């Protein structure tokens, strides 16, 4: 009667956090981990609603509340594991100063991603948002140039082509980039909250392996684990 439970994870940090955990922390816990990599937003919730995978552990609290008002998904969610700050990045300029007359900004195309670069766009005083649904056709731009929204996979790509991009930490670290080395302009850490969680389905017949895993993803092993692995501020615990 050990439990085994299928999670989908973007490949860095969460599939490798998951891996330390199966590795060195399942086994005294009485479960097995088989970890699905996915590297796209749309399709891990999929795959959870549709009955592939037991959990999945690569969604932000405002992207899981945003899928769960545009879909209707069931889903269940755990305690804040880490935060990755959100990069403007770029491989043409090293300041968002430099943005040419009629520049080019890559942002990403869902709801709650690209709302979020929004706001980090106007901390740096480039567009202004109304008080009160946020997206590039309700924002106010306030110097001269494009947005041009691109799918996530291709974010890193998009740096060839566009002066900017705003990318997630997962696409980040895909293309080689980090924090400390590769962002422009990083989100603040402070009173975020764009928290990674362990989401599951509200019906699980496993749930009881699932708050297993949820302990295991918040211990000091999982904590110290991430505070070895990245140091380039890409990845913070978020406990
Ligand atoms: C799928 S919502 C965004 C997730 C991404 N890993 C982040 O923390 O920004």
């Amino acid at each position: 009667d050990v439990v085994t439970l299928t999670v989908g994870a973007t490949p860095s940090p969460h599939a490798k956090i998951l891996t330390y955990i199966n590795d060195n922390l399942a086994a005294d816990a009485g479960i097995k981990l088989d970890i699905v990599e996915y590297t796209d937003y749309v399709q891990p919730n999929t795959a959870l609603n549709d009955g592939d995978l037991d959990a999945n552990f690569y969604q932000t609290v405002p992207y899981l509340e945003n899928a769960e008002k545009q879909f209707g998904y069931n889903f269940e969610a755990g305690e804040g594991i880490h935060l990755e700050p959100l990069g403007v990045f770029s491989n043409k300029h090293k300041s968002l100063d430099e943005l040419p007359d009629g520049g080019t900004i890559g942002i990403i195309s869902d709801t709650a991603n690209q709302s979020r670069a929004l706001e980090l766009l106007a901390t740096q005083g480039l567009v202004s948002i109304p008080e009160g649904d946020v997206n590039i056709n309700t924002v106010t731009k306030l110097k001269n140039f494009d947005f041009r929204e691109v799918e996530g996979p291709q974010l890193v790509r998009s740096l060839d082509d566009f002066d900017y991009a705003v990318i997630n930490g997962n696409f980040a670290q895909e293309g080689g980039k980090t924090i400390s080395g590769d962002a422009l302009v990083v989100e603040s850490p402070v009173d975020n909250p764009a928290v990674n969680v362990l989401v599951w389905k509200g019906d699980s017949k496993k749930v009881d392996a699932i708050a297993k895993l949820e302990k295991l993803l918040h211990s000091d092993e999982v904590k110290q684990y991430i505070e070895k692995t990245w140091s380039d501020g890409s990845v913070i615990p978020a406990f």
